[PDB]
């Protein structure tokens, strides 16, 4: 949980976090409240992961475009500055942090990309993108290059894509039309194609990221870069004579950067809300606070009127606002994360040659418009990680006798014998039944790790790597051959190498089953689904407690048990037990249903195998369909952590 009496702050590593820490040291001097300023990697994705369960920082610093989604998920508290304080900051910056009428963050600064160029290598910067290829040939003759900027984040490529007609969502009548995405019109195609032709003609490198581009410019190797005001600090250090100017035009149109408002949100689960307000209103959002941060890494055009009226005299800040005006302030709607994931994939795939520009942007238009999912039940379990582990026997042995219960206890032991094992790890063995193995034979099983289970996965990796010594069937007669990433189907050695099944992958998969409205639900391993509680007060006993006939299965029973699983996972993570709503009605017809008996001299292994046809409405809630899709990867019913209750969605 978040510790009361102190303040923990998250801000991106490219920002002036040391400056921010000095503002925190002054706060601690005046109130005794310790202020810890951290800068995690991928924090815009890390915040929902930890905040969904009640952890994370007291204050989060990011551009405003992520905050509507945070607010929609109930991660942010409503800030309450009086009218006197609101007048100190620009009204349009307050607009950027408003969501459904409520202010959800304190605006800090307005960030916009500008063209940064080496005045010594390039006295007159190019006014148009079309000049850059010709310019690069001349510079390559001196062993230099024209332009290098981060091609891994669509933030940096969007000004070009938007120049000739690209847009995120059409805005009319106070509303963004999610179904009207503009990443796939003639102008977006022209912009990305020009980017790809730069790479194809050796004027840029598809691999270029933020570090490579910053290093090249600051070491005098490239004449131009594209970055924001935070980057200026490192350039002053490198003693490059640089300037900040307007972005080049494309087809006569100016480049249109998506402008962000760096904002500070207050975690909804923070017990230090009043302290957070005092730090932000009375210490950071003052002339001396922002200056301490600006001195470390320049903020840009700050939202505080009194300070910005002095900074605007800086020609670099003026250029920042010039590019900003030629662009647009980002929407803060929850769909922005769907947009940025779509365009990130589009630009990487097009630039790497994997997809054509037309195909890459066609998929991005579909992806950007996919129905969001902001469920607390889902944010608690995502992201998933999964591995298939291959062992080799060191002497003969028998498996299947305990019906994979020994494997479970063994993996639990190898994970540190932790508390709440079943709430974070699912153990799915290969369904062989009874097998006798010889020395040298392989043994394979899959384990899926839910959000909050990395340390368990780390202990597991170490134990496996130290077999057979680790163990002290499934004893110290096994050795690790390899660990494969279930989702990439290739080998890994450290946890950091593992891919994730995250919210964006789930939204894309859910959309597939949204459009195909009829589909089948089939159990791979038997399910132990308890029958509904008799309404006359009596309790069911014995094997009569569980569903086993076609007549026992219906749409409400199935979705109740599925949701029970998610509620339990949520409860054990947070302590709260959410109230269980009923799903909208749908057609569910059980085609096949039979009960398997798997008792061994204990009946835990027995369960029901079933196939169900589903039909859903056009307007069926996506965040519920998403529970159905996610349930494929975590299983439902009793003993789901032993691999029971595994189902998969198939087409009819
Ligand atoms: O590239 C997608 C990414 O763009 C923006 O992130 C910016 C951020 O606004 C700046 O403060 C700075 O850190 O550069 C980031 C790009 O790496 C959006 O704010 C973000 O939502 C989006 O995913």
């Amino acid at each position: 949980k978040i510790e009361e009496g102190k303040l923990v702050i998250w801000i991106n590593g490219d920002k002036g976090y040391n400056g921010l820490a000095e503002v925190g040291k002054k706060f601690e001097k005046d109130t005794g409240i310790k202020v810890t300023v951290e800068h995690p990697d991928k924090l815009e994705e890390k915040f929902p992961q930890v905040a969904a369960t009640g952890d994370g920082p007291d204050i989060i610093f990011w551009a405003h475009d992520r905050f509507g989604g945070y607010a929609q998920s109930g991660l942010l508290a409503e800030i309450t500055p009086d009218k006197a304080f609101q007048d100190k900051l620009y009204p349009f910056t307050w607009d950027a942090v408003r969501y459904n009428g409520k202010l959800i963050a304190y605006p800090i600064a307005v960030e916009a990309l500008s063209l940064i160029y080496n005045k010594d290598l390039l006295p007159n910067p190019p006014k148009t993108w079309e000049e850059i290829p010709a310019l690069d040939k001349e510079l390559k003759a001196k062993g230099k290059s024209a332009l290098m900027f981060n091609l891994q984040e669509p933030y940096f490529t969007w000004p070009l894509i938007a120049a000739d007609g690209g847009y995120a969502f059409k805005y009319e009548n106070g509303k963004y039309d999610i179904k009207d995405v503009g990443v796939d019109n003639a102008g977006a195609k022209a912009g990305l194609t020009f980017l790809v032709d730069l790479i194809k003609n050796k004027h840029m490198n598809a691999d270029t990221d933020y570090s490579i581009a910053e290093a090249a410019f600051n070491k005098g190797e490239t004449a131009m870069t594209i970055n924001g005001p935070w980057a200026w600090s490192n350039i002053d250090t490198s003693k490059v004579n640089y300037g900040v100017t307007v972005l080049p035009t494309f087809k006569g149109q100016p480049s249109k950067p998506f402008v962000g408002v760096l904002s500070a949100g207050i975690n909804a689960a923070s017990p230090n809300k009043e302290l957070a307000k005092e730090f932000l209103e009375n210490y950071l959002l003052t002339d001396e606070g922002l200056e301490a941060v600006n001195k470390d890494k320049p903020l840009g055009a700050v939202a505080l009127k009194s300070y910005e009226e002095e900074l605007a005299k800086d020609p670099r800040i003026a250029a920042t606002m010039e590019n900003a005006q030629k662009g647009e302030i980002m929407p803060n709607i929850p769909q922005m994360s769907a947009f940025w994931y779509a365009v990130r994939t589009a630009v990487i795939n097009a630039a790497s040659g994997r997809q054509t520009v037309d195909a890459a942007l066609a998929a991005a238009q579909t992806a950007a418009a996919a129905a969001m999912v902001n469920s607390p039940l889902i944010d608690a379990v995502l992201p998933l990680r999964s591995v298939v582990i291959t062992l080799r026997w060191l002497s003969p042995s028998k498996t299947g006798f305990l019906h994979h219960a020994g494997l479970h206890a063994w993996v639990r032991f190898l994970a540190g014998s932790p508390e709440q094992f079943s709430d974070f790890i699912v153990v799915e063995p290969i369904e062989n039944g009874h097998i006798s193995y010889q020395a040298g034979d392989g043994y394979r099983f899959r384990i899926t790790v839910l959000n909050g289970g990395e340390s368990l996965l780390d202990t597991l990796f170490s134990s496996l790597k130290r077999l057979p010594e680790s163990a002290a069937a499934f004893s110290d007669n096994l050795v690790l051959e390899k660990i494969e990433d279930t989702f990439e189907h290739h080998q890994v050695t450290q946890i950091e190498d593992l891919s994730v099944f995250d919210i964006n992958a789930l939204m894309l998969e859910t959309a597939v089953w949204s459009r195909q409205r009829r589909f089948k639900v089939a159990f791979n391993t038997p399910a132990r689904l308890v029958k509904p509680k008799p309404e006359d007060g009596t309790e069911l006993k014995g094997q009569n407690r569980y569903c086993r006939d076609k007549s026992d299965l219906n749409w409400q029973l199935f979705t109740h048990r599925l949701t029970d699983t998610f509620i339990n996972l949520f409860q054990s993570r947070t302590g709260e037990r959410l109230q269980r709503q009923n799903w909208p009605e749908a057609q569910l017809h059980a085609g096949l249903a039979v009960w398997l008996n798997n008792s061994y001299t204990v009946k835990d292994a027995s369960g029901m195998l079933a196939q169900m046809q589903i039909e859903i409405d056009d307007d069926f809630p996506a965040d519920l369909l998403a529970l159905l899709v996610l349930g494929q990867y975590i299983g439902m019913g009793q003993n789901r952590a032993f691999g029971m209750g595994q189902y998969q969605l198939q087409d009819a």
